[PDB]
């Protein structure tokens, strides 16, 4: 617990309010962050082997994220439960509108978010892409890139998130491995899906996946098609169809983060100009 960084908050400074969701891996709580200056600032808070002083500094690298389409954590709290454990808590900034996935659902509800116009679901997939080529420059693979860990600011901007099973192009893994072989397998690109390597171009395969999210509204990829058939689906060169009203222009975008030769598909820089672009081109 050396913390060359500083990325560690006092404890003492953090109460736990209400769960917001609850997986297999941890959960995500509301929280108050008793600033300095006696000011309570509202945060959530992401709770849960290695030596903790790697995930630190991990942590200590995504607080030096300076891109509005990202999210920037604010620390790291230490628990003890039960025996005394470490167990590390991630701080991150409190986000209203929650994850852009659920979003996109509720807005097909009459109480939900107005019908969301075809150049604002557009702008959420340029978002997603300067976010995405902000961490491809740094060496950032993030590994589980999906609609559901996008979130939404208070402005309306969108940043990427969930970096738990992220890495640095040539960091070690091993510690993550178990929790990689039980990822939801219709994000994962053709040639990932076979021992769970993964790319950046793995990263680009899945941001085409979430861009075909958002044009369905929320849609779950390849209905009709089974978890357990779609490496067989992929090898036979099927791929997402494309969605209702969806521009020709923008199918031909998402088909080719699908190549499957991972070499074949653009860049996130390539990938963002051409949204740019075909955004500029509309009323
Ligand atoms: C219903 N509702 C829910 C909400 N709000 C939320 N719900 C979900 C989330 C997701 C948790 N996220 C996230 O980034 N986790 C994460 C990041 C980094 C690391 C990590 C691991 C190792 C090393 C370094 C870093 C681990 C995990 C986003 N955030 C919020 C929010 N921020 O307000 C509002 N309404
Ligand atoms: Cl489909
Ligand atoms: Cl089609």
């Amino acid at each position: 617990a050396m913390d060359p960084e500083d990325v560690v908050i006092d404890r003492n400074l953090l109460i736990l309010g209400k769960i917001l969701g609850e997986g297999e891996f941890g959960s995500v709580m509301e929280g108050n962050l008793k600033q300095e200056d006696g000011t309570s600032l509202k945060v959530a808070v992401k709770t849960m082997q290695r030596e903790i002083e790697e995930f630190l500094s991990e942590a200590a690298c995504m607080k030096d994220f300076s891109h509005p389409n990202v999210i920037r954590l604010l620390g790291v709290c230490i628990e003890m439960s039960s025996q005394g454990i470490p167990k590390p808590m991630v701080i991150l900034p409190f986000m209203k509108y929650g994850d852009l996935h659920t979003y996109l659902l509720y807005s097909r509800l009459e109480t939900g978010p107005k019908h969301i116009p075809l150049q604002t679901l557009l702008k959420f997939m340029v978002d997603i892409a300067l976010g995405m080529e902000y961490l491809s420059n740094r060496n950032f693979l993030h590994r589980d890139l999906a609609a559901r860990n996008c979130m939404l600011r208070d402005d309306m901007t969108v940043c990427v998130a969930d970096f738990g099973l992220s890495k640095k192009i040539y960091s070690g893994d091993y510690y993550r491995q178990g929790r990689i072989a039980k990822m939801p397998v219709k994000w994962i690109a053709i040639e990932s899906l076979a021992d769970r390597v993964y790319t950046s171009k793995s990263d680009v395969w899945a941001f085409g996946v979430t861009m075909w999210e958002i044009a369905t509204r929320g849609m779950t990829p390849y209905p009709g098609v089974q978890n357990h058939e779609m490496y067989d689906y992929l090898l036979h060169g099927h791929r997402l169809k494309q969605p209702e009203d969806c521009l020709d222009e923008l199918y031909e975008i998402m088909y080719s983060c699908w190549r499957t030769d991972p070499l074949d598909r653009p860049t996130f820089s390539v990938l963002r100009l051409q949204l740019e672009k075909l955004l500029e081109s509309l009323p």
